């Protein structure tokens, strides 16, 4: 996770520690505000929640503070001692900050009081960045915490009042948090201290969809996703009557890496009434939807939820169904509108989506008009087209969608099963990927037409001369005293590709030739014995290498080929 | 079992009933002898154990009374109550008595009184052999079983004084039991009754190798092994001194069925100062000759032997030792003898020895003798060949001795690998067993000619023109840039035989190839990039099928070998 945070820890771009801090600057405010309810004390009077941003001159330090929850010790010392000489969920957010912040300076000083423990039970750290962190007791009368950057020789560039205030507002304003800043106008006896805010300071999610930015909206889904690729597109719905609820979601760039684990990072953040209550709650996704990002502001809930209650009642359940929709809409949207962005988002959870006829069933229809496969149209593994893009191609009496389930994309591409339709005119969804197999058993019917695989058949090739027929009849025989019962039964079918022959089966196999073939002629023209057995016998292991890719004794089949190749 | 017991049952033979009771006598007697030493009481003074046969010309029955150990009425149920309608245990001695009692008689008749048991708890039982029997408490004074056979009509062929007395000894002879018969003489007011043992009554192996006939032998071999196939050899060894111990040892023409279970039956016969102690113990026996039955009479162990005392100690460790090479000298000598009934032997055993040269390290060298290969001598699946038989064909310098392991004949057949030593002359083990290449591991050098597979090489092959290896050089470096690193190396060899490339590796693959080969050359006669990929990439896929028996994309291998026929 850190290593492709640190290629863009450069960035170049430096300024961004600053941010990051602000990030983390809210997100302790809200666990804070969270944690109020159950103890409404712990604001110790000081309800004014904020954090201010200030800077030294002469002693050459950027200094952020906020008024937020704090850090007993030990959170300290599992936390940025952590850092020094689960885990991964503190590198969450917090680990950005940390290394982008000893960027721009060579001394970081941390100053915590966690919000209702003793004045006197405050920390303090400190690091030169090396291998070696310093965190002692001490006391600091204030709650929350006191983040303060010795700056390296020659980043002054970060104490000129206009470049932090605007480094400032180019994050400050998609964040609830207020974020003031060191108002100080020295006159001779009164050097006045006041704090001035940079921010409009209103849940983004809470505003109305009109004037917020797509600026705002994006770095928003920076912040609440601990992630720095920019999202893909989102979907900022409220809802009003019984369920009152705002709810705004995201759709990311790029997967993360624990998508397939089954160790989550999944969920939305749920407020209620405006107030934080958990991060990375799953219940409002179903979980073909997992890698949908972002939160959701109910009225109604209790105010005192527990994921027991979210993941037991009803409300959820109802919650959550809308919310799919949501999603499903937003992607349908996408789709349409930046098929060059869709595309990224199919190569990027794709695998995810196809879970989903099989979980959803309400909104089966829709999921399906979603997907995208790849097919014999153009001989690329890309999977751009859709069923749709499949439909508006369908020939006469074609009533059903032909398809094939590999395990790669030259197998699929290469197996026998295609030349039938290939030659007579018709498209084949290629399915090389592992989940297909499974999807395909709920993915019955769509737009009318059903779906058939042509790894068998019925009344799909049943429609799709008789006298080499004929000839064939004695042909056949001759082979069924060939071998007798090893194969279930010979027959002749008009599969006409370039393969001689194929082995089938019902719902060992069944001998199956092609009389139009160079190989069934020239194996037709044979009266010696020898080769007849031989040429048959090769036919047979052949087909069977085709639908099982193995043989008993293969160093045979490769000497009967490498023969009648050079004879 | 049973169904194998049935055939022969038959035997249209009949008066085999007869014997397998006798048998049962023996070992009902034995059972009770042993039982006496922990409570030297149960013989109630009556310690001429014996069985005495009779018969009643009109009432027309034959009437078998043993005085062994008898049965509790739960063993009664427990054993002839599971024959109406562990326990194929029972089958084991005993179904074959029963079924073919009931050939001969239409009533059957059991009436015991299990050794020690109060008189009133003897037991009966009776049945029409049908689906029904019949058991009830009874008494009887004397101790042991009283069997009664009511004779079906037409059967007074067992009525006949001559005829009993010759089908007694018929069987007596090999019998350690004194086999009694009913001699009444009828005078005016003396009826007279005495009886005559038919049976010289003496423990066959404690007797002379001399005056023991085949037939005890054979016959001795099913009593004890409950089996009547003719065993194959056996071995009558006695030993003074410290170790006095006799000795007799078979080994059998027909493996029984539970050998490849994980569920015994296997161990020898122990006796103790001519008194049986238990059947199939195991401990005088390694696990590489289980199939050894026969028994052993020791002088030395303690009166009160256990199977912990055995397993654990060492007099049984020495005792073992021995009679493996007892064992395993019977072998060789039948192997010389007879090698018509050693090559029956080998079909019946052969699987089970060859554990051996893992276990017995000892004997290793003799264990080796024993094998019998299959080998390139002759093109027969028959396992015939031995390791003198190779020897004896060797040439010069061929200091090892070259095998194949495969999974099956066919394939070991077809194997590339030979047709280097094929063609220049020498023979091949083909080892298409499963157990071979775990052998191996082990059976390293004989005869001081080691042994080495042709599925790798060493200085072997090191030994076994440079101008055709120059233009190669040209030619491998073409193929070098074809693939790249798809293949770890290209190399020219010259493993002649008719196959054109083979990859191989160290103690993905290295490409090999064979100058001299048609294919070779048509394709070096490529100028056409098209077919020169296409030619090589056939040769690369194929040597994969030939090491591997598994293709990525077999369809395109299929697809390209029919291309190159038909063009």
């Amino acid at each position: 996770q850190l290593l492709h945070l640190m290629i863009h820890s450069l960035y170049s771009n430096k300024e961004i520690f600053l941010r990051e801090l602000i990030s983390n600057a809210s997100d302790a405010a809200d666990k804070l505000r969270f944690r109020a309810l159950s103890n409404p004390d712990l604001y110790e009077g000081d309800g004014e929640l904020r954090v201010r941003v200030s800077f030294d001159k002469d002693k050459r330090t950027l200094t952020i503070s906020d008024n937020g929850v704090g850090m007993t010790r030990d959170e300290v010392i599992d936390h940025l001692g952590t850092i020094a000489k689960k885990d991964s969920q503190l590198i969450g957010q917090f680990g950005v900050g940390f290394y982008s912040a000893f960027i721009v300076a060579d001394k970081v000083t941390v100053r915590t009081r966690a919000a209702g423990e003793k004045p006197e039970n405050g920390v303090f750290w400190e690091s030169a960045g090396e291998g070696e962190y310093t965190v002692a007791d001490i006391t600091k009368e204030d709650r929350g915490t006191e983040i303060t950057l010795h700056l390296r020789e020659g980043e002054d560039e970060f104490l000129d009042d206009w470049r932090v205030r605007s480094i400032i507002s180019k994050y400050s304003d998609h964040i609830a948090l207020p974020v003031e800043i060191e108002k100080r106008e020295e006159k001779d006896g009164e050097t006045v201290i006041s704090w001035e805010k940079i921010n409009k300071a209103q849940a983004l999610w809470t505003r109305n969809k009109s004037e917020i930015t797509d600026e705002e909206y994006k770095e928003f889904y920076k912040h609440i996703a601990h992630d720095f690729n920019d999202p893909l597109t989102w979907s900022h719905n409220r809802v009003e009557g019984k369920q009152e609820y705002t709810s705004l979601l995201y759709i990311p760039s790029q997967a993360p890496w624990d998508m397939w684990n089954r160790d989550h990072k999944h969920g939305l953040k749920l407020y209620v009434q405006r107030v934080f209550i958990m991060d990375d709650a799953e219940q409002f996704m179903p979980n073909y939807l997992r890698f949908v990002r972002g939160l959701i502001d109910s009225s109604d809930l209790p105010l005192n939820v527990s994921r027991e209650i979210l993941q037991d009642s009803t409300v959820t359940r109802n919650l959550r169904n809308a919310l799919t929709k949501r999603v499903l809409q937003m992607l349908e949207k996408l789709a349409k509108d930046d098929a060059e962005k869709y595309q990224t988002f199919w190569q990027q959870f794709g695998l995810v989506l196809k879970e989903g006829p099989a979980e959803d069933f309400a909104n089966q229809e829709a999921i399906a008009k979603l997907l995208r496969f790849a097919s014999t149209h153009t001989d690329s593994s890309a999977q751009t087209v859709s069923l749709e893009d499949y439909v508006s191609r369908m020939k006469e009496g074609q009533e059903k969608i032909y398809y094939i389930t590999a395990d790669s994309y030259a197998a699929a591409k290469s197996s026998p099963h295609l030349e039938l339709l290939r030659k007579k005119g018709i498209e084949v969804l290629l399915l090389s990927d592992r989940i297909d197999e499974w999807m395909m058993n709920y993915l019955t019917e769509f737009d009318g037409k059903p779906f058939q695989s042509v790894s068998k058949v019925d009344e799909s090739l049943e429609k799709l001369a008789k006298e080499a027929e004929k000839a064939l009849t004695p042909f056949i025989d001759r082979v069924k005293a060939l071998l007798g019962e090893r194969v279930k039964d010979v027959r002749l079918t008009h599969r006409l590709t370039d393969t001689p022959a194929i082995v089938s089966t019902d719902a060992k196999y069944i001998f199956e030739l092609n009389p139009d073939h160079v190989l069934v002629k020239r194996a037709a023209d044979t009266e010696d014995e020898a080769k007849f057995s031989e040429w048959v016998e090769l036919l047979l292991d052949q087909a069977l290498l085709a639908e099982r890719g193995t043989l008993e004794d293969p160093n045979l089949f490769i000497r009967r080929m490498n023969q009648l190749l050079v004879s």
